[PDB]
């Protein structure tokens, strides 16, 4: 599944729900520490809208327990992210992922 362990603290109030686009930066590490991307890098934050199956799960399930203004780090097991299959040259088959996530707004 996925496991949410909070770096800073949210409002505690304002959690997304399905049909809100969450705002969000991430960064994306394999288990081993190797960085694979970064919203941050990009200097764009990601946007993704809940219950439209757009993200993996351990993000859907993940985000959900965030409230606005919250950075977390995502500890996801493969099921949860690419499984066996992987994403074909960045994310190797059977790997466990870890995201920094901060939820900055709904919209
Ligand atoms: C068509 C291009 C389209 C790309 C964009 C909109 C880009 O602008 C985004 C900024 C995505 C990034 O582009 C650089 C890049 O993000 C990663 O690096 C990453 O950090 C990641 O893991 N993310 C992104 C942040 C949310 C969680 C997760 C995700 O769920 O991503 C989603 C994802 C890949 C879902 C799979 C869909 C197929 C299912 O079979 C599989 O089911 C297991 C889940 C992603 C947002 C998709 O909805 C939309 C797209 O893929 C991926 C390793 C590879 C991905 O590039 C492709």
């Amino acid at each position: 599944g996925v496991q949410v362990e909070t770096i800073s603290p949210g409002d505690g109030r304002t959690f997304p729900k399905r049909g809100q686009t969450c705002v969000v930066h991430y960064t994306g590490m394999l288990e081993d520490g190797k960085k694979f991307d970064s919203s941050r890098d990009r200097n764009k934050p990601f946007k993704f809208m809940l219950g439209k199956q757009e993200v993996i799960r351990g993000w859907e399930e993940g985000v959900a327990q965030m409230s606005v203004g919250q950075r977390a780090k995502l500890t996801i097991s493969p099921d949860y992210a690419y499984g066996a299959t992987g994403h074909p040259g960045i994310i190797p088959p059977h790997a466990t992922l870890v995201f920094d996530v901060e939820l900055l707004k709904l919209e």
